[PDB]
Protein backbone atom coordinates (compact mmCIF):
# COMPACT_ATOMS: atom_id res chain seq x y z
CA UNK A 1 0.00 0.00 0.00
CA UNK A 2 3.03 2.39 0.66
CA UNK A 3 5.49 1.01 -2.04
CA UNK A 4 6.33 3.81 -4.33
CA UNK A 5 8.75 2.87 -7.12
CA UNK A 6 11.23 5.00 -7.64
CA UNK A 7 13.87 5.63 -10.18
CA UNK A 8 17.40 6.96 -10.05
CA UNK A 9 17.66 10.46 -10.40
CA UNK A 10 18.23 10.50 -14.37
CA UNK A 11 15.40 8.22 -15.20
CA UNK A 12 13.27 9.90 -12.60
CA UNK A 13 13.91 13.44 -14.31
CA UNK A 14 14.37 12.66 -18.05
CA UNK A 15 11.06 9.74 -18.24
CA UNK A 16 8.97 13.09 -17.86
CA UNK A 17 9.99 14.45 -20.95
CA UNK A 18 8.77 13.19 -24.54
CA UNK A 19 11.64 11.97 -26.07
CA UNK A 20 12.94 9.48 -23.18
CA UNK A 21 14.29 6.40 -24.30
CA UNK A 22 13.89 3.60 -22.16
CA UNK A 23 17.29 2.31 -22.22
CA UNK A 24 18.79 -1.39 -22.98
CA UNK A 25 17.94 -2.74 -19.64
CA UNK A 26 14.85 -5.17 -20.30
CA UNK A 27 14.39 -6.26 -16.33
CA UNK A 28 14.00 -1.96 -15.73
CA UNK A 29 11.11 -2.04 -18.21
CA UNK A 30 8.35 -3.75 -16.28
CA UNK A 31 8.97 -0.79 -12.78
CA UNK A 32 9.14 1.91 -15.67
CA UNK A 33 5.90 0.94 -16.52
CA UNK A 34 4.22 0.81 -13.15
CA UNK A 35 6.29 3.88 -12.25
CA UNK A 36 4.03 5.84 -15.06
CA UNK A 37 0.84 4.00 -14.00
CA UNK A 38 1.28 5.18 -10.55
CA UNK A 39 2.55 9.39 -11.19
CA UNK A 40 -0.46 9.16 -14.22
CA UNK A 41 -3.57 7.39 -12.13
CA UNK A 42 -2.64 7.30 -8.67
CA UNK A 43 -0.70 4.60 -6.25
CA UNK A 44 -4.24 2.58 -6.37
CA UNK A 45 -5.61 2.53 -9.72
CA UNK A 46 -4.65 -0.88 -9.78
CA UNK A 47 -3.68 -3.85 -7.21
CA UNK A 48 -0.28 -4.31 -7.36
CA UNK A 49 0.02 -8.09 -7.43
CA UNK A 50 -2.71 -7.97 -10.05
CA UNK A 51 -0.46 -5.46 -12.25
CA UNK A 52 2.71 -7.24 -11.94
CA UNK A 53 0.95 -10.28 -13.23
CA UNK A 54 -0.52 -8.70 -15.81
CA UNK A 55 2.64 -7.04 -17.26
CA UNK A 56 4.58 -10.34 -16.94
CA UNK A 57 1.99 -11.77 -19.05
CA UNK A 58 1.64 -9.42 -21.86
CA UNK A 59 5.45 -8.92 -22.00
CA UNK A 60 5.19 -13.20 -22.38
CA UNK A 61 3.02 -12.73 -25.41
CA UNK A 62 4.86 -10.37 -27.74
CA UNK A 63 7.47 -12.01 -30.05
CA UNK A 64 11.08 -11.47 -30.26
CA UNK A 65 10.78 -9.85 -33.76
CA UNK A 66 13.45 -6.86 -34.26
CA UNK A 67 10.52 -3.75 -34.37
CA UNK A 68 7.32 -4.85 -32.83
CA UNK A 69 7.92 -6.22 -29.53
CA UNK A 70 7.87 -5.08 -25.91
CA UNK A 71 10.48 -2.55 -26.33
CA UNK A 72 8.01 -0.90 -28.61
CA UNK A 73 5.26 -1.79 -26.01
CA UNK A 74 6.69 0.52 -23.08
CA UNK A 75 8.45 2.74 -25.63
CA UNK A 76 4.39 4.14 -27.13
CA UNK A 77 2.94 3.68 -23.56
CA UNK A 78 5.69 6.02 -22.04
CA UNK A 79 4.53 8.64 -25.08
CA UNK A 80 1.00 8.48 -23.92
CA UNK A 81 2.04 9.25 -20.44
CA UNK A 82 4.31 11.99 -21.01
CA UNK A 83 0.61 13.62 -23.35
CA UNK A 84 -1.14 12.36 -20.27
CA UNK A 85 1.30 14.33 -17.38
CA UNK A 86 1.46 17.36 -19.67
CA UNK A 87 -2.39 17.35 -20.18
CA UNK A 88 -3.66 17.01 -16.52
CA UNK A 89 -7.58 17.85 -15.77
CA UNK A 90 -8.23 16.93 -20.09
CA UNK A 91 -8.89 13.13 -19.21
CA UNK A 92 -11.19 10.85 -16.76
CA UNK A 93 -10.37 8.44 -14.07
CA UNK A 94 -10.76 5.48 -16.67
CA UNK A 95 -9.35 7.44 -19.84
CA UNK A 96 -5.85 7.62 -17.40
CA UNK A 97 -6.33 3.84 -16.47
CA UNK A 98 -7.77 2.42 -19.80
CA UNK A 99 -4.85 4.37 -22.57
CA UNK A 100 -1.12 3.17 -21.12
CA UNK A 101 -3.00 -0.52 -20.69
CA UNK A 102 -4.16 0.33 -24.33
CA UNK A 103 -0.63 1.05 -25.74
CA UNK A 104 1.01 -1.37 -23.69
CA UNK A 105 -1.22 -3.88 -25.32
CA UNK A 106 -1.44 -2.36 -28.51
CA UNK A 107 1.12 -4.78 -30.57
CA UNK A 108 0.23 -7.88 -28.37
CA UNK A 109 1.36 -11.14 -30.20
CA UNK A 110 2.78 -9.32 -33.74
CA UNK A 111 4.70 -11.79 -35.98
CA UNK A 112 6.26 -8.46 -37.80
CA UNK A 113 4.00 -8.63 -40.56
CA UNK A 114 1.54 -5.67 -42.08
CA UNK A 115 -1.87 -6.59 -42.26
CA UNK A 116 -1.28 -6.63 -46.29
CA UNK A 117 0.77 -9.62 -45.77
CA UNK A 118 -1.62 -11.35 -44.45
CA UNK A 119 -4.02 -11.04 -46.41
CA UNK A 120 -1.91 -11.90 -49.53
CA UNK A 121 -0.55 -14.89 -47.47
CA UNK A 122 -4.04 -15.62 -46.78
CA UNK A 123 -3.22 -16.03 -43.18
CA UNK A 124 -6.43 -17.38 -40.97
CA UNK A 125 -6.33 -14.02 -38.91
CA UNK A 126 -7.54 -12.10 -42.37
CA UNK A 127 -10.70 -14.53 -42.56
CA UNK A 128 -11.38 -13.56 -39.06
CA UNK A 129 -11.05 -9.89 -39.23
CA UNK A 130 -11.44 -8.45 -42.71
CA UNK A 131 -10.24 -5.11 -41.96
CA UNK A 132 -7.45 -3.88 -39.14
CA UNK A 133 -7.01 -7.62 -39.15
CA UNK A 134 -3.64 -7.30 -36.14
CA UNK A 135 -5.34 -4.76 -34.55
CA UNK A 136 -8.27 -6.54 -33.67
CA UNK A 137 -6.10 -9.80 -32.86
CA UNK A 138 -4.42 -7.28 -30.47
CA UNK A 139 -7.31 -6.40 -28.63
CA UNK A 140 -8.71 -10.05 -28.52
CA UNK A 141 -4.99 -10.93 -26.61
CA UNK A 142 -5.49 -8.13 -24.36
CA UNK A 143 -9.53 -9.82 -23.59
CA UNK A 144 -7.34 -13.25 -23.06
CA UNK A 145 -4.88 -11.98 -20.91
CA UNK A 146 -7.71 -9.95 -19.05
CA UNK A 147 -9.36 -13.17 -18.20
CA UNK A 148 -6.60 -14.65 -17.22
CA UNK A 149 -6.42 -15.74 -13.33
CA UNK A 150 -5.42 -13.20 -10.92
CA UNK A 151 -5.08 -11.05 -14.06
CA UNK A 152 -7.99 -8.41 -13.99
CA UNK A 153 -6.88 -5.19 -13.13
CA UNK A 154 -10.01 -3.70 -13.55
CA UNK A 155 -11.67 -6.24 -10.81
CA UNK A 156 -12.70 -3.20 -9.12
CA UNK A 157 -14.51 -1.24 -11.36
CA UNK A 158 -18.12 -1.27 -11.00
CA UNK A 159 -20.32 -3.26 -14.37
CA UNK A 160 -20.44 -0.14 -16.26
CA UNK A 161 -17.21 1.25 -15.75
CA UNK A 162 -15.53 -2.08 -16.77
CA UNK A 163 -17.36 -1.81 -20.27
CA UNK A 164 -16.37 1.90 -20.62
CA UNK A 165 -12.65 0.77 -20.03
CA UNK A 166 -12.87 -2.35 -22.60
CA UNK A 167 -14.04 0.07 -25.08
CA UNK A 168 -11.77 2.86 -24.49
CA UNK A 169 -9.52 -0.05 -24.82
CA UNK A 170 -11.10 -1.44 -27.96
CA UNK A 171 -11.12 1.76 -30.29
CA UNK A 172 -7.46 2.77 -28.61
CA UNK A 173 -6.11 -0.18 -30.41
CA UNK A 174 -8.21 -0.32 -33.72
CA UNK A 175 -7.12 3.54 -34.12
CA UNK A 176 -3.47 2.32 -34.54
CA UNK A 177 -4.25 0.97 -37.70
CA UNK A 178 -2.74 3.53 -40.29
CA UNK A 179 -4.89 3.18 -42.66
CA UNK A 180 -7.60 4.94 -40.29
CA UNK A 181 -5.31 7.50 -39.22
CA UNK A 182 -5.51 9.53 -42.67
CA UNK A 183 -9.34 10.10 -42.61
CA UNK A 184 -9.53 10.60 -38.86
CA UNK A 185 -6.92 13.37 -38.58
CA UNK A 186 -8.61 15.46 -41.99
CA UNK A 187 -11.97 15.24 -39.87
CA UNK A 188 -9.87 16.27 -36.71
CA UNK A 189 -8.26 18.96 -39.06
CA UNK A 190 -11.49 20.06 -40.42
CA UNK A 191 -13.73 19.94 -36.76
CA UNK A 192 -11.18 22.06 -34.99
CA UNK A 193 -10.22 25.21 -38.02
CA UNK A 194 -14.32 25.59 -38.22
CA UNK A 195 -14.95 24.98 -34.76
CA UNK A 196 -17.04 22.32 -34.29
CA UNK A 197 -14.85 20.35 -32.03
CA UNK A 198 -16.22 19.50 -28.87
CA UNK A 199 -14.73 17.44 -26.03
CA UNK A 200 -17.56 16.41 -24.22
CA UNK A 201 -19.14 14.98 -27.34
CA UNK A 202 -17.87 11.33 -27.08
CA UNK A 203 -17.21 10.76 -30.72
CA UNK A 204 -14.73 13.24 -30.84
CA UNK A 205 -13.35 12.29 -27.75
CA UNK A 206 -13.14 8.96 -29.40
CA UNK A 207 -11.03 11.04 -32.85
CA UNK A 208 -8.55 12.80 -30.03
CA UNK A 209 -7.82 9.64 -28.61
CA UNK A 210 -7.21 7.90 -31.72
CA UNK A 211 -4.77 10.62 -33.00
CA UNK A 212 -3.02 10.26 -29.29
CA UNK A 213 -2.50 6.63 -30.26
CA UNK A 214 -0.91 7.42 -33.96
CA UNK A 215 1.11 9.88 -32.19
CA UNK A 216 2.54 7.56 -29.56
CA UNK A 217 3.01 4.71 -31.72
CA UNK A 218 5.02 6.72 -34.17
CA UNK A 219 6.87 8.49 -31.01
CA UNK A 220 9.97 7.09 -32.86
CA UNK A 221 10.30 9.99 -34.70
CA UNK A 222 10.08 12.13 -31.88
CA UNK A 223 13.25 11.05 -30.22
CA UNK A 224 16.64 12.49 -30.30
CA UNK A 225 18.56 11.33 -33.95
CA UNK A 226 21.19 8.95 -32.47
CA UNK A 227 17.87 6.86 -31.31
CA UNK A 228 15.27 7.92 -34.20
CA UNK A 229 18.19 6.66 -36.76
CA UNK A 230 19.03 3.21 -34.96
CA UNK A 231 15.10 2.38 -34.24
CA UNK A 232 14.56 2.99 -38.49
CA UNK A 233 17.11 0.04 -38.56
CA UNK A 234 14.93 -2.10 -36.19
CA UNK A 235 11.84 -0.77 -38.03
CA UNK A 236 13.85 -1.35 -42.37
CA UNK A 237 14.67 -4.94 -40.83
CA UNK A 238 10.80 -6.15 -40.47
CA UNK A 239 10.14 -3.99 -43.86
CA UNK A 240 12.76 -6.01 -45.48
CA UNK A 241 11.63 -9.53 -44.33
CA UNK A 242 7.93 -8.82 -44.96
CA UNK A 243 9.25 -8.18 -48.49
CA UNK A 244 11.43 -11.37 -48.85
CA UNK A 245 8.26 -12.94 -48.19
CA UNK A 246 6.45 -10.98 -50.48
CA UNK A 247 8.59 -11.96 -53.29
CA UNK A 248 8.48 -15.66 -51.69
CA UNK A 249 4.88 -15.39 -53.21
CA UNK A 250 5.58 -14.13 -56.32
CA UNK A 251 5.18 -10.65 -55.27
CA UNK A 252 7.50 -7.13 -55.79
CA UNK A 253 6.91 -5.83 -53.10
CA UNK A 254 6.66 -1.79 -52.51
CA UNK A 255 10.01 -0.43 -52.58
CA UNK A 256 10.31 0.67 -49.05
CA UNK A 257 9.89 -3.47 -48.40
CA UNK A 258 12.54 -4.03 -51.05
CA UNK A 259 15.84 -4.77 -49.09
CA UNK A 260 17.28 -4.49 -53.10
CA UNK A 261 16.41 -0.67 -52.82
CA UNK A 262 18.15 1.03 -49.64
CA UNK A 263 19.49 3.34 -51.16
CA UNK A 264 15.86 4.97 -51.11
CA UNK A 265 15.71 4.54 -47.26
CA UNK A 266 16.47 8.63 -46.51
CA UNK A 267 13.71 9.45 -49.50
CA UNK A 268 11.51 7.33 -47.94
CA UNK A 269 11.67 8.84 -44.22
CA UNK A 270 11.42 12.22 -46.15
CA UNK A 271 8.06 10.78 -47.92
CA UNK A 272 6.86 9.49 -44.38
CA UNK A 273 7.60 13.02 -42.16
CA UNK A 274 5.84 15.06 -45.04
CA UNK A 275 3.39 12.91 -45.64
CA UNK A 276 2.88 11.10 -41.89
CA UNK A 277 4.54 12.30 -39.09
CA UNK A 278 4.20 16.14 -39.69
CA UNK A 279 0.73 16.43 -40.23
CA UNK A 280 0.22 13.99 -37.25
CA UNK A 281 1.86 15.79 -34.56
CA UNK A 282 0.79 19.37 -36.25
CA UNK A 283 -3.10 18.10 -35.64
CA UNK A 284 -2.12 16.96 -32.33
CA UNK A 285 -0.31 20.27 -31.22
CA UNK A 286 -3.54 22.19 -32.44
CA UNK A 287 -5.81 20.22 -30.50
CA UNK A 288 -3.68 19.16 -27.41
CA UNK A 289 -0.72 22.76 -27.16
CA UNK A 290 1.37 21.11 -24.60
CA UNK A 291 2.19 18.37 -26.95
CA UNK A 292 4.19 20.46 -29.36
CA UNK A 293 7.48 19.17 -28.38
CA UNK A 294 7.02 16.16 -30.18
CA UNK A 295 6.16 18.39 -33.29
CA UNK A 296 9.73 20.34 -32.70
CA UNK A 297 11.74 16.57 -32.33
CA UNK A 298 9.64 15.35 -35.56
CA UNK A 299 11.08 18.63 -37.29
CA UNK A 300 14.61 18.24 -36.09
CA UNK A 301 14.86 14.72 -37.13
CA UNK A 302 13.19 15.49 -40.69
CA UNK A 303 15.86 18.30 -40.85
CA UNK A 304 18.33 15.48 -39.66
CA UNK A 305 16.91 12.75 -42.68
CA UNK A 306 17.72 15.48 -45.26
CA UNK A 307 20.74 16.02 -44.26
CA UNK A 308 21.36 12.22 -44.44
CA UNK A 309 20.36 12.83 -48.56
CA UNK A 310 22.80 15.93 -49.04
CA UNK A 311 25.75 13.46 -48.05
CA UNK A 312 26.43 15.27 -45.12
CA UNK A 313 26.22 12.24 -42.93
C1 LIG B 1 7.73 4.93 -36.85
C2 LIG B 1 7.76 4.72 -38.29
N1 LIG B 1 6.74 4.05 -38.91
C3 LIG B 1 7.11 4.04 -40.22
C4 LIG B 1 6.40 3.52 -41.35
N2 LIG B 1 5.18 2.89 -41.22
C5 LIG B 1 4.22 2.96 -40.16
C6 LIG B 1 3.58 1.64 -40.15
C7 LIG B 1 3.50 1.28 -41.60
C8 LIG B 1 4.55 2.13 -42.34
C9 LIG B 1 7.05 3.75 -42.58
C10 LIG B 1 8.33 4.39 -42.69
CL1 LIG B 1 8.95 4.43 -44.32
N3 LIG B 1 9.04 4.85 -41.65
N4 LIG B 1 8.39 4.70 -40.47
C11 LIG B 1 8.79 5.13 -39.22
C12 LIG B 1 10.04 5.84 -39.04
MG1 LIG C 1 0.32 -2.25 -34.68
ZN1 LIG D 1 2.85 -0.14 -32.62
Amino acid sequence: GLMQFTLPVRLCKEIELFHFDIGPFENMWPGIFVYMVHRSCGTSCFELEKLCRFIMSVKKNYRRVPYHNWKHAVTVAHCMYAILQNNHTLFTDLERKGLLIACLCHDLDHRGFSNSYLQKFDHPLAALYSTSTMEQHHFSQTVSILQLEGHNIFSTLSSSEYEQVLEIIRKAIIATDLALYFGNRKQLEEMYQTGSLNLNNQSHRDRVIGLMMTACDLCSVTKLWPVTKLTANDIYAEFWAEGDEMKKLGIQPIPMMDRDKKDEVPQGQLGFYNAVAIPCYTTLTQILPPTEPLLKACRDNLSQWEKVIRGEE
